[PDB]
């Protein structure tokens, strides 16, 4: 079967969401795109990036160093479509704005946008965890943004239960 997605509870027409690991969700329903939150390098160090890249036994990381080396790095806002592997069709590598770095927050809603060249996609909260953003305010940017489907995966099951009680409000 085809985006086989399970479990996951529908915020609005076209964002849902689930308490999982985007590796384990993407092993099991091998989506037609998988996003990386990734940097503007793609070095897949560690957080979901090294985590993907591991899953894919390096192969990932080998194929990025290779775009890179043609193509130089991306912007951050922007993205480009790699192979997804064992895991998905494609891998959409993403780059979010890391706040803890100083990079712009509103550049969110141009990484978001990146998403809607695609019908149907496996996603992290991009920004969240170590790059500094607010998730809430993550997960409403990509309400407002996203006009294909999306689910996402959010690997922590506390901020799973903040998210869906904060959109309900
Ligand atoms: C908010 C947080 C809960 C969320 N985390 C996640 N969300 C969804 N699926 C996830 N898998 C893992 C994971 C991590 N490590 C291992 N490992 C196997 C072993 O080698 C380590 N496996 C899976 C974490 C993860 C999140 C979302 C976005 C961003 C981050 C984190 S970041 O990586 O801190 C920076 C980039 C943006």
């Amino acid at each position: 079967e085809v985006n086989s997605f399970s479990g996951y509870l529908k915020l609005t027409d076209n964002v849902y969401i689930k308490n999982a690991d985007i590796v384990e969700e993407a092993k099991k329903v091998k989506p037609t795109v998988v996003v990386n939150a990734a940097n503007v390098y793609l070095k897949h160090g560690g957080g979901v990036a090294g985590a993907l890249n591991k899953a894919t036994n390096n192969a990932m990381q080998v194929e990025s160093d290779d775009y890179i080396a043609t193509n130089g790095p991306l912007k951050v806002g922007g993205s480009c479509v790699l192979s997804g592997h064992n895991l998905a069709k494609h891998c959409l590598h993403v780059v979010g704005p890391n706040v803890n770095k100083g990079e712009d927050i509103q550049l969110l809603k141009s990484a978001y946008e990146n998403f809607n060249q695609h019908e149907v996609l496996l996603a992290p909260l991009l920004s969240a965890g170590i790059f500094g953003a607010d998730p809430i305010h993550s997960l409403r940017v990509c309400v407002d943004t996203v006009r294909t489907n999306v689910y996402l995966a959010v690997f922590d099951k506390n901020l799973y239960d903040k998210l869906v009680s904060s959109f309900l409000e």
